[PDB]
């Protein structure tokens, strides 16, 4: 549970919203990119797994699941790589909503930025402060802490 | 303290690598960019304050402290921007055994990626994780979480 994150690839101003979520907590990472292609998507698990104690990821397709690429980056990194079946049909669910919320909180501050990538940020920040009462971001460092002790 | 971070920014390959540092773990974040503008750094702090609780940054020079972009993303962001002068002494070692220590991990995978920005994220990686016993990112989450609650 501490170590378990799953992927999701949304599509903004014909360009390419890359996120991960820490599914036990909701705090999110995200990046823009042109397109998700392996490259892209390894880059991004690399960068993920250098900045929390990321065990197993969830990939959001076949292509992210089958890509060598991507499978390289899990070895490298330590990651279990696994599919994103939702044998628990709330997972749907849970992520078409955050692409919505997220979706929101970008036009609520698209004026604020030219590029899209920096509106993008500006979302992950307001997602993992916004207190629901903790935030995604204090449940996040609550449960690591938790698994450490 | 668990809120305090220092900008660093070093060079390699032609091109420039900024550099976060948590200064009560030691755990960092890093970026590859072609040089050191006030956007860039704007950009990276925003980055950074949505995925960690940044209450101040220690700028890592002079234009960086003044640039109006850059204190404008730390408005935005929550962060008290603040100048770098090492009134400890012992601020500069420890920055300057920091760029040697990531330079040398860098060197140790440089032929296992293509580009710079790969073998900086590996260096990221192996930084956050080395146990010296915790790692950098265990006592940046036992600190942080140590101060939720
Ligand atoms: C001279 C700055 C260029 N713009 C000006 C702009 C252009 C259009 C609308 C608003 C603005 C505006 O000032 N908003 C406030 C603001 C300030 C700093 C800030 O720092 C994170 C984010 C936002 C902001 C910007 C900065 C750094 C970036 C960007 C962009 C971007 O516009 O996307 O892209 C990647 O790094
Ligand atoms: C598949 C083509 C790309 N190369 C091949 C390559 C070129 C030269 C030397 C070694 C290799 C090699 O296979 N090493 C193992 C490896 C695999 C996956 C991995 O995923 C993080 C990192 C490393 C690795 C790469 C992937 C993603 C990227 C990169 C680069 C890059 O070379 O820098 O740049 C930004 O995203």
């Amino acid at each position: 549970s501490p170590g378990i994150w799953q992927l999701d690839c949304t599509h903004l101003e014909g360009k390419v919203i890359l996120v991960a979520v820490h599914v036990a907590s909701g705090y999110i990472e995200a990046e823009v990119i042109p397109a998700e292609t392996g490259q892209e998507t390894a880059y991004f698990l690399l960068k993920l797994a250098g900045r929390w104690p990321v065990k197993t990821v969830h990939t959001d397709n076949g292509s992210n699941f089958t890509s060598t690429t991507v499978k390289a980056a899990c070895w490298w990194a330590g990651i279990k790589q696994e599919d994103g079946i939702p044998y628990n049909p709330q997972s749907q669910g849970v992520i078409e909503s955050m692409n919505k919320e997220l979706k929101k909180i970008i036009g609520q501050v698209r004026d604020q930025a030219e590029h899209l990538k920096t509106a993008v940020q500006m979302a992950v920040f307001i997602h993992n402060h916004k207190r629901k009462g903790y935030s995604a971001g204090e449940r996040i460092v609550d449960i690591i802490a938790t698994d450490i002790q």
